[PDB]
């Protein structure tokens, strides 16, 4: 049996401009087993948009998930990715930083 902790990156498709339609991406990589929960949060609430996701696999017991939704950045809204996985003792929340 093998288990690997997901690496989590949160980033927009295009440079963020308040307040212009864009896409917010989570790339959750290198994890095992495949059981996982991934959501984008807006001010702590699951994003009120259609989710897109794409799962792939490496032969070295590794899964890769690209997850995204539409979003319109603003100054006051904070976004985050929330991941839960058996390797995590609590859900992991990774903030979006448009300057990161």
């Amino acid at each position: 049996m093998i288990q690997r902790t997901p690496k989590i990156q949160v980033y927009s498709r295009h440079p963020a401009e308040n307040g212009k339609s864009n896409f917010l991406n989570c790339y959750v990589s290198g994890f095992h087993p495949s059981d996982i929960e991934v959501n984008l949060l807006k001010n702590g609430e699951r994003i009120e948009k259609v989710e897109h996701s794409d799962l792939s696999f490496s032969k070295d017991w590794s899964f890769y998930l690209l997850y995204y939704t539409e979003f319109t950045p603003t100054e006051k809204d904070e976004y985050a990715c929330r991941v839960n996985h058996v390797t995590l003792s609590q859900p992991k929340i990774v903030k979006w930083d448009r300057d990161m």
